[PDB]
């Protein structure tokens, strides 16, 4: 039983699941600064 | 409870939803703030 | 290195999610994976 609250974007498997995304994605930031210009 | 598979949101909701608890969950937001960092200085 | 702050990121990362469609689906497949393990076990 995983709960309604667990599918919540913002739960721990999720943020766990992006910041790992984020944090290994070499040209995230690139394109993250790219997006602050526009 | 309810059938959690249904829960499941599609590419456009889940921008909606991101969306919004980036721009109101502090919690959130900093957490993915700081893996922005922590890439930055380890790549 | 620029370095965006935190709110800085926040406008980025909302612009970003909305406009690069490429990266929002990624997110969104690093999502469905979490939700796979979730609901299937």
């Amino acid at each position: 039983g995983p709960h309604m609250a667990d599918l919540l974007l913002n739960s721990t498997q999720f943020v766990q699941a992006f910041t790992y995304l984020i944090q290994n994605d070499k040209e995230f930031a690139n394109k993250l600064h790219k997006a602050y210009l526009n």
